[PDB]
């Protein structure tokens, strides 16, 4: 290795049969926990575990370094970002970029255009750059009860171009 890779992991059914895999959510937990300190511990436990939700995963050295969790909702249209983050030390060198281009291709090949997610008023920045919009093409009842609502936060959109 010595070079990053990206991983799209997750529990399928029980976390305990691949314990690189594991290992490599936990450090997702951590990471996402040390860099969203709003979010409660359980509650990203809860959804980084739980088999609905994929996890792109940064990896460096065998070290998670980022990731974005997701859930993807083919039917409606769309995938969800629940999480997003990159740890401290490895900020502002453009692997947030980096990671959210990646799920773009990734998302393009499986035919998904759309993503909608609840951003913290001090990150829309980030998500604006990635090119979101607080403008919302999906329809409401397409969304509602599907994705999950957050306290304070913005409901932003990214439309896909697949060139
Ligand atoms: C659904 C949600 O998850 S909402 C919560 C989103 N996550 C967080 O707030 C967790 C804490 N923050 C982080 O983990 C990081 O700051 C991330 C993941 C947002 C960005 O990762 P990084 O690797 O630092 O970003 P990267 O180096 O690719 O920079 C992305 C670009 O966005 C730009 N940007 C604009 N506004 C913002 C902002 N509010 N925050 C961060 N980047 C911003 C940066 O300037 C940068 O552009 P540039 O390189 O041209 O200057």
């Amino acid at each position: 290795s010595g070079i990053i890779e990206f991983h799209v992991i997750g529990n399928s059914l029980t976390p305990k049969a691949n314990r690189r895999v594991l290992l490599w959510l936990v450090g997702l937990q951590n990471v996402f926990s040390h860099q969203l300190p709003r979010m409660p511990k359980e509650y990203i436990a809860r959804l980084v575990f739980d088999p609905k939700h994929k996890t792109l995963a940064l990896i460096k050295d065998g070290r998670v370094i980022g990731g974005i969790c997701f859930r993807m909702f083919p039917t409606q249209g769309f995938t969800e970002i629940v999480f997003c983050a990159v740890t401290s030390n490895e900020q502002v060198k453009g692997y947030g970029t980096h990671l959210m281009n990646h799920l773009k291709e990734y998302h393009i090949k499986h035919n998904i255009l759309y993503f909608l997610t609840y951003a913290d008023e001090y990150a829309i920045g980030y998500f604006k750059k990635q090119g979101f919009s607080k403008d919302i093409k999906v329809p409401k009842s397409r969304y509602l009860g599907y994705i999950k609502d957050y306290e304070g936060a913005t409901l932003m959109e990214c439309e896909l171009n697949p060139r």
